[PDB]
């Protein structure tokens, strides 16, 4: 069967979110009560505190800058460390609402929809799910093999700073002693530093799709309903506000995530742009460099695009049983109808801390932001 | 009991209100048609007329500047003094109306609400006003005491100068006869002067934190009346009228406040940024341009997420009901909830004088703005 | 009466629209087909060729320019010029539709309203329609008194160059026997050009006005009817129909004109700040140029207030009845409400040929573009 | 008759569709199934072909640039031949609805309508027709010639360097054996890339054309039907949903080709304008170089005031039917009005890839960017 194909994908989603060390929720086929053993739970602490420390000295690594480019050479990897930050308190907070997100995940059965539609919705759901979530992955692991492992390759296998970009230690770090074993600590930091907000985007992801497949399925059941007396149409504003309700629990944890994430983001692709243009850099870092652009590029134009698609499939709801037949209803359709029109003119949107609402749209303007300053950046030299 | 507590917050608004020298109205709890007397009268016309004449000689002191420093060290200071100043008539002007926002405040009692939620509201109620009050206050407090009183100790413990910004004055205030007395009726004023603007943002908080409660509760009251015939749907449109009519008013004065808030305020972090970032200040007024900045940031940041909230709260309004009963109710109520949705579709906000809306989104681009003069104003030394 | 003092004075409005050389059309008043005669004809005629070829003559007097200060310097007037013919072209054009718009001031009576509204009503009406008049007015005849006549007293009373910024000729101009005539051909024609757009902004503003004091008696009407068959509903629905055909009449020459307004006072409120900021000018046109920048803001800032007013009247227009009534009412009142407020939802915009909405927001736009451009301008040098 | 004459139109934008080398795809008239013979597939197959390696070697001859000027000489051409890319790409791909779309022009007509208004509503549409298909050919006809024939008469008619800019080749191009043979070859294929964009936006002009008339009838209708019973409120709904679903099969190709369009011609117009400013050209170039610009402002300014036209049709087509008749209804039309209305607010808009809105305000934004950008260019010298 592909529909318990689908099951194996979503326990991988959850066994990934394990993984990177976030808080441990129940799952939806876990029915041990395994998710309050003490076991995984050390893991996400442990993790989580390894994380905070690691970005704690890069942070305070920041402040303690010789000149210009230091400070932007921090720039870039604190601003994807304190991504991952905000990713873990929002994650730790409200884990609750997660193991109802999962449950929605695992069923989600529209009724009323014609039996053809449903086995190509599943395939094209398992297709985008794979595409982005192997797309993301391999990036990564990419990204974190060049910045981590190529400096490595000139002295390890046979004078100093074999790192990128130094950070505040209390050690000295500098001795031959120290900086193999810094150098180690990094490198593991780095995994699961970098694991946990592309594992948070690749939900995200998943999440955005299946609500895009419920909505489509829901404006076919629709349409059926209406060629075609009230239980119809009640399990079909049912499904309509369950969609609702499911969105308006995605948009809290994503709006403090999505904030951090563009802001923090749009400063990354600045100073890599400036370092990539004026600075003679040494050419060991260019294949890290056009890579991590390459990668933030990829994310906000994912993220903005399964958001986007939501909003139009709302609207397309809205068009949704006009036609000949509904002038020819009673007036309890015609009343029903309208009622879900009028509520489907609302666009189920997801929001970055209510600063702005995360679209295509948004992706320009944030673009044109970015250019201005890349060539104020440039001026300055 | 709990409720008869808020009582005591209010009065404590009100007592406020009249300490720093508005126009005294009637406050819900008086009844013996005190607020006309004239004790309390010549106290709010001599302070207004000592901010007025203060104001206007710190302005006339800004065209008669030696250089651009000296201009903006006015700026600051001027900002916020004629802001105070459009608060002051502000309230002069509509005194009717502030004693209904004071009734509205005495008694808003929703009907048809299940009672396991109100004391939760008003626990969340009292806590939030706590907290933008004695905030605010305790900010205020300590710029006013850095500002005012730290030169002082360097020298009347014991050359000229003693106040940080000097303002036009047909006195000479330089000789030490006069610069002594001109630093106390400096100090007074100041007190009176910042006074004023942060009670009036206390008293807007404390109308948008009760409008965000009772919007919810109004919610929940036609969830209510929906899950079990005609006066509770009368009611919960009367409630439903009042929250309009109660916005409506609150609308005008701070619409006029706020436009000048907002300009003003964007001039003097413009100019703080300035002063902080290139000219080789005395650090005896680092501590006070480090908290200037702040409280500019918590106060701008409070009003515009307490002007979010209750639109947000009215699109969550919009989407009430919506369900699968009232696909089974009758003819009334698919008309009558089609029109609380049809009205709720219109968002209410606060404008500042038509100019711009009052929203989270509206901070974002004041900030880029920001931001851009700043890089100018350094570029031009 | 007062009544028949607002005949006077829309009487009075059509008599300027005659002084100033627009094209003729039928009056409310006139019924002798008086507006038919040659000899109104042939003055307006004379007038638009006069006004074409002194706009032409300064239009190819700028693209010969010295250097860029003589280019800005015919950069202000050629905009208002142009200004100027745009609006006697598209008087021309539109000459049916000025009658039936002049047909509307005529009689607008409002059937329902309480008669105690309709005093206080034309008493406001007849107020802001003299403030405006007459400030344009009194503002107007000042600029062009300084702008003409101040140079003529240095000389004439007792070398060459008269006028301020010279324009091309076919004749010499500068010779003594030339210039004096050539200076009163400027007078009588700065008259009339300045005269044109003046009154058509009277006219647009008398127009809002009226509009405005309609749609609040609109509403003031609706909740009488619902306090209280279906002849009520049928002449309110009349009333907001013809309040939006004539709205919709109002659209288009206003758009071509408010376009080409809009464009050029840019242009001249950028230039005129760089003559006061930067260039060391001979101090007899700082005069001149300090009341042409407050003709041009309060122009642009009374055609954005009152295209704001109408707006805002049409959205308080869709909050009308909504009341407990409504929810006592018959499915006839409960669905016509419905469709006055699903109406009502559109707003009531004059757009400026469909590139921006005439807002309070586009000022504040336009204001930071002219910020901008101002700042380049200045940096130029 | 007249409506045989809009049958030959038709056929021949189908034939001039077929001359640019698209892929051939069924017309309404042809009904031989002669759109998959195989001499018009080679054809164009062989103009794709020789369109891309055209536009790959002007695209691999950018990136190997001796300096800033010669880039921007090759990112004009580039930017309008991958313009040219992929409007080809996105008319290979979506064959079917083209096909739909041809038969939605081939038969149109609405029921319902008065006969006097569908003359004139004829012949409106082909003025309108006729005037953009003329206007963009004799335009491109007349830049084409100059920009290739012009400099072939210096030389030919009798050093090097033939064409205005050069390209990647594998052959030598500048010794006289092959200069004159590459020559031949860029006029063929200049030919070919620039006859298909033009092609492609009108038959996007006559597309927006058609459904402003379309839509100005079903407003007619409507008042018509309201004035005079199930039958004919069923066949304005279908025409209603019709012109919906055409206008959502129009959306996807143009909103491709309009992303690419919008960003390369604003990349296009800055260089223009940068080659214009400041560097000494040969002034053999400047008739090429104003013919461009006035061409690029020509196509956007029409695209985008047709896809204004049909959005303010919508806005139109939802106050239709309002009026006094509508009280007086049964509950059957007051129903079906109101559903009409309120799909009738959702607008029909053209989105370039969903990142912006095609509008009139749009051109004011890109406006407004390419001066920006222009300064820029202009101060980097
Ligand atoms: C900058 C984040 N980082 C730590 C230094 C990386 O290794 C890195 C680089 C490129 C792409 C990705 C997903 C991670
Ligand atoms: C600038 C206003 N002011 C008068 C000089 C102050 O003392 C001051 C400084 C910081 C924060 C607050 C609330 C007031
Ligand atoms: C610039 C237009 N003009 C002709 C030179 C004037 O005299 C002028 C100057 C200021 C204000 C007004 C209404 C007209
Ligand atoms: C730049 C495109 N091009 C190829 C060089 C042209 O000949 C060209 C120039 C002006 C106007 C038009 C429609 C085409």
């Amino acid at each position: 069967d592909d529909y318990i194909h689908l099951r194996k994908w979503i326990k991988r989603i959850g066994i990934i979110l394990r993984i990177s060390g976030h808080w441990p929720f129940r799952l939806p086929h876990e029915k041990r009560n395994q998710h309050k053993s003490k076991f995984r739970q050390v893991y996400s602490c442990l993790v989580i505190t390894l994380g905070f420390i690691t970005c704690s000295c890069y942070c305070i690594g920041l402040c303690l800058s010789e000149s210009i480019a230091q400070a932007l050479n921090n720039i870039t990897v604190t601003s994807y460390f304190l991504q991952s930050c905000v990713c873990y308190v929002s994650f730790i907070i409200n884990s609750r609402k997660l193991e109802t997100l999962f449950n929605y995940l695992f069923e989600n059965e529209v009724v009323g929809c014609p039996r053809g539609y449903k086995m190509s919705s599943i395939k094209t759901t398992l297709f985008r799910c794979k595409f982005v979530a192997f797309s993301l992955g391999i990036l990564s692991f990419f990204g974190w093999l060049m910045w981590t492992l190529l400096p490595l390759a000139v002295l390890v296998v046979d004078q100093t700073s074999l790192r990128f970009v130094e950070a505040w230690y209390p050690f000295d770090t500098t001795t031959s002693p120290m900086n193999e074993v810094i150098a180690i600590y990094e490198a593991v930091a780095m995994i699961f530093l970098i694991t946990a907000p592309m594992s948070s985007d690749i939900m995200f992801c998943v999440l955005m799709i299946f609500i895009v497949e419920h909505l489509k399925c829901l404006g076919m059941a629709i349409e059926c309903t209406l060629k075609g007396d009230a239980t119809s149409l009640c399990n079909i504003v049912d499904s309509h506000v369950k969609i609702y309700r499911t969105m308006e629990i995605v948009q809290s944890v994503y709006s403090s995530y999505f904030a951090t994430l563009f802001f923090t983001s749009c400063l990354a692709v600045c100073a890599l742009a400036y370092f990539l243009a004026a600075t003679s850099t040494s050419f060991t870092r260019v294949p890290g460099m056009v890579l991590y652009l390459m990668y933030i590029f990829l994310r906000i134009f994912l993220l903005c695009l399964l958001a986007t698609e939501v909003a139009e499939q709302g609207l397309n709801l809205c068009h949704a049983g006009y036609s000949s037949k509904l002038v020819l209803a009673s007036d309890h359709v015609r009343s029903t109808i309208q009622a879900i029109a009028t509520r489907a003119q609302i666009p189920l949107s997801i929001t970055g801390a209510r600063f702005f609402t995360v679209n295509l749209s948004f992706l320009a303007s944030m673009a044109g932001v970015m250019l201005t300053y890349f060539i104020v950046l440039l001026q300055v030299n």
